[PDB]
């Protein structure tokens, strides 16, 4: 083995995130205005636009979900906060029209009970919200979920970032899996724990898993910029769920902040010291104030509809059949 | 497959740029001075200087086009104005004697009427100038173009990055094809929509399907030193466009700016928000004051004689059969 | 041979750091607080924790052994002082308890000597510290202390970085193998002679050596964090010894230092200029000031068990055997 | 074709620099201090320390070329002065002693008459001095100049970057083949005119071609550290020529200068503008001042003797056949 050791399987892929990949531009008839934006978000939940918000205490609360639904995509609304606040928030959604909206439980304690008193507010989506998905409570808890609400409520199970783990969730029942180990922003797993996976390998091999039983994936953290989201979507992903795009909006949590003359929202890991007063797997950091939802919305739904015309993709499902080609540091 | 999924088609290729390869010196008995640097910009028309003008509005207009067919190249007029404006700065051109000239169109509404206009101007060349000509709007445009004023004036179409593309324009009847996307100093394609293809490899791809049939590729976007221009004519191309490189000039549109001490031109893409005032594709920039347009085309020209020298080419047609070797991120 | 040359064995490998590779996650029902750390410092000597302090003089004098050993790992006593001093300090540790410690020898002229009283002074492991054990002479002093003190003190040898290195250390008799020639935060080894390996390839090589021998792998050098300690021991180690993590704790030696507001103590390599006061192979700096020892090795263990969580280790033996994905310059 | 176009041989090699590479480690038995740092210069010429110093007017005249012979190795006089003045350094030098001189000639109009001038002043090395060598002119004047003062003089033919190049100049006569195009650290030459080869596969490949009739390589250019000289004899370089690392040295050429409290000395390319008065390919700059030549020559033979010592190689012979790792950007 060139790398070492007498074992090929050692150092089992060669992992891509989304800077070693571009899109290749194919013939097309499609105009960026003519895009069909709409994507599964779960086996029975399509959106207009493939974007969600993270589950994140500085991305999203009743605020942001209304808008994200008015939009056309979808809020998940975050558990760091009691169950009847969630469940408050839940109403206020719902309030606000016949809106779509989800939120995240655990595998703890309380995930069984919070779960409950979500569906009794009415929520559509409930995620199974954990740092590592590959476990049989995890696998359980989505099981038990789909087996008693099944019916009136889509289950999905995350985050994952091997064509196995995807496999195991897929098995329990989710409607959905979602990807990411390693890559958000604000995620310091990669430097604590050592561990994770470059979303576009992530992403390829979890659809290998998911696509085959119609289950759609999420690719969930990494996004810095439009163009993730069109290569997070070519790579299999149906949706994109978003952190750091959508923390700096006027819609999300907290306050205005001023440092140097600039404008900034904070912005921390759910894994981070502050966010849990296991060591901390995230950073509590700032990013640039970007004004209201709609037009960092507007942008990236822009971005997208751009890439769809270059690769001749009149669909999302189209969008997913298209070719990279992979760059060097040069690129 | 090492990177992910089943399927190897999924990455197509690994896209080289012209930072990640060098010309290999070869058996020369060229010296710098004695080589003939002309060439094909189109089927018909051979430049002594392989080099045109980007038709970018703060690139080039009638006194660009004027100072760019005098020192053996062309320019290429932007048409980011009126018709009228667009077919007099033809006129310009012509009046100050027999000199090349080109101008861009669309394939929007006006950009028929526009190019009849420029033909009754005496324009030499018309250039189909899009994000993407694999369409076939595009294909179509240049078709009725080469079919009603072929004899009289060259049709190239543009821009593209890949085999196939070049080889629709081709049988499209073009008689040359641009090639970039993707690859332009001030362009943010690759951010924004995740698009592009580097440009070394590009233009292999598109020479295989443009060569075989006697069409010239343009080399378009990414040259930042005169050492590119060589890379990109050995990669196959015929000819470079340039927008940065010729930005600074004083024969190009805008005023002097002084920041900090230091003088500038602004330089812009004609896809950013204040060239169309679809989301931005390109910043609005500024590049340092090089002075005269003849004093960089010789730097540039010089660069490209050298290169000839090293790698025994008396002619371009030689220069498109070198070498590369390619280099790593150490270098 | 594409790199050039007719020899294919010229460049014998390619190397991999830790930076190059990332733990995949696996199937898991452990849990971060029910791991086990504990692991083979050598063939007898099992830790709590699988850490040892470097031989250095801004690391390991006897306050760090102490803490160290209660910590549940180990200290090595440097030997840049008097043999007296040296024993002294090792009695010091035995004064605080039932402490495992152990200490440096060379393999110069009074490095026998410096063995013995060591040996009397009660130490556990003696470590032969060389730049360079591939040696006959290193080899011998291995074999020599193994017959004589061999039955009351395991013996280890470093450092290496191939397994023909390692395979003769263990040929000669160590209870235990130290992998590391270049890797060091203060080392410039790599710079100052051009020779090195980088540690993850080092590490499969020394292992492919070592584990069919039953000999423990201590990965010395170029961790700079907790996520690489979990790397080594992924990749075939059982132990992982630190300097610059450990050299801004208030138990290594040296003073508080003010630096433009903050806090820093110096760390310094055994062969830079003012460590030898031979050309100097590493360099005199300054590391942040961390405060206890207890508190760094708390989060650096609390990192290496949301390792073993994630690739579903529940012992050492068993992260032994976890998959990595190798990344990119992206990444 | 993976990176492009239908031909494999378009892009030859992959081109390895000296950071792409580590030495490693071997059974050794030397220590650095009984190492025999002695090499062939030529075929018939050995130096004591397998360094000689550039023919810059930068770096070598008459004080320099006396330091480097006393220091074991050797200097090449430049060539950017009246023929009698070069002559009578040449004088100057063999004035202090039996030492050893080389001095540079080019190809041109007076260059025969410098080189005869230079042998009558005593000269023992010519060194025809060109950008690239690969070409009937310059191998013509190394075969007039071999057959003419072969018996008193020994010849060497540069600069070459193949082997191809290096199998003409042996080929011609040449009795030492200097290798280098690209990668001086005042080299311009791969931005301005795109070409180049990275210097560890441009010695194996010129080694190839070499080593086979026992005519030494002279490894020109790119060497930043000790440890390059190092690999850069490991790849199988009989000696290296120095500029920027002897250009800081009291015996340059040149005044001290201050810049913000610190000592500098200027380093100029022979091709940049400056030291012309063909478009520039090289930079005019500054080196940080170093002291005496004696002093920089002790650290550089210093690592030398320590890559010597990790190789387990006695003399520079058995130093050609060490091997290599290859590392990646990370390292
Ligand atoms: O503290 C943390 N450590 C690791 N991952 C986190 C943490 N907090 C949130 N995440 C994940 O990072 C995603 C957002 O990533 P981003 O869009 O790049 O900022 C979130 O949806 C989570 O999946
Ligand atoms: O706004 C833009 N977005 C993307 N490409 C552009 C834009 N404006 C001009 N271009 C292309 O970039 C080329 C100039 O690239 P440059 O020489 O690297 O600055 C132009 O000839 C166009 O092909
Ligand atoms: O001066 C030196 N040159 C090269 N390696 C050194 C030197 N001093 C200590 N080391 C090694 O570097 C290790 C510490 O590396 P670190 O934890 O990355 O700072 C030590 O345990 C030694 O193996
Ligand atoms: O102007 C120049 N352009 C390209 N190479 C040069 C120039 N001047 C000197 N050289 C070469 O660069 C070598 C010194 O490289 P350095 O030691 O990295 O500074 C010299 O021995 C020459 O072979
Ligand atoms: C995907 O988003 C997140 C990732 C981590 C995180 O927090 C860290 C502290 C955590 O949960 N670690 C952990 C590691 C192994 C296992 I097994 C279980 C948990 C929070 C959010
Ligand atoms: C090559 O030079 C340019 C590139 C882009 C550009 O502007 C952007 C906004 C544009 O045209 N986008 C777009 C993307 C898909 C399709 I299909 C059509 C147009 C302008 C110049
Ligand atoms: C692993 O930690 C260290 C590495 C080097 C070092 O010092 C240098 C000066 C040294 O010992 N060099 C040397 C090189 C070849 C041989 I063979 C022997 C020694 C000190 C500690
Ligand atoms: C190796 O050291 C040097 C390299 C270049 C140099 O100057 C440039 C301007 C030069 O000579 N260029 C040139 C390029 C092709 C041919 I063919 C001939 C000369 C001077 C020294």
């Amino acid at each position: 083995v060139p790398t070492g050791g007498d074992d090929p399987t050692k150092i089992a892929m060669l992992g891509l995130t989304f800077d070693d990949v571009l899109l290749l531009p194919a013939a097309s008839d499609v105009l960026p205005a003519n895009a069909d934006t709409s994507s599964q978000l779960t086996k029975k939940i399509r959106l207009k636009v493939p974007l969600v918000s993270s589950a994140m205490d500085t991305v999203t609360e009743a605020r942001m979900a209304i808008a994200m639904a008015r939009a056309g995509g979808m809020g998940v609304l975050h558990r760091n906060l009691p169950v009847a606040e969630q469940a408050a928030q839940v109403e206020t959604v719902k309030r606000s029209g016949g809106l779509l909206v989800g939120a995240a439980v655990g595998v703890g304690d309380d995930a069984w009970e919070r779960a409950m008193a979500l569906r009794d507010a009415g929520v559509d989506v409930l995620v199974v919200d954990t740092a590592h998905a590959h476990n049989r409570k995890v696998l359980d808890m989505v099981h038990r979920l789909k087996t008693t609400v099944g019916d009136e409520i889509e289950v999905v199970g995350g985050n994952v970032a091997t064509r196995a783990a995807a496999a195991a969730l897929v098995e329990a029942g989710a409607d959905a899996v979602k990807v990411g180990v390693g890559p958000g922003s604000i995620c310091t797993t990669r430097v604590v724990a050592g561990v994770g996976a470059p979303q576009i390998t992530a992403i390829l091999e979890a659809v290998a898993a998911c696509a085959p039983h119609g289950v759609p994936v999420i690719a969930d953290g990494g996004l810095q910029y439009s163009g993730d989201i069109a290569k997070a979507l070519a790579a299999g992903a149906s949706t994109a769920m978003l952190g750091s795009l959508l923390a700096g909006t006027a819609e999300s949590p907290g306050e205005l902040i001023l440092v140097n003359g600039k404008q900034f929202k904070s912005y921390r890991g759910m894994g981070s010291l502050g966010a849990m007063q296991l060591v901390p797997e995230g950073i509590e950091g700032r990013v640039p104030f970007r004004g209201p939802l709609s037009t960092v919305i507007h942008q990236l739904v822009g971005g997208l509809r751009a890439a769809m015309g270059y690769t001749g993709s009149a669909t999302i499902e189209e969008l997913q059949q298209a070719q990279f080609v992979q760059i060097t540091a040069a690129g």
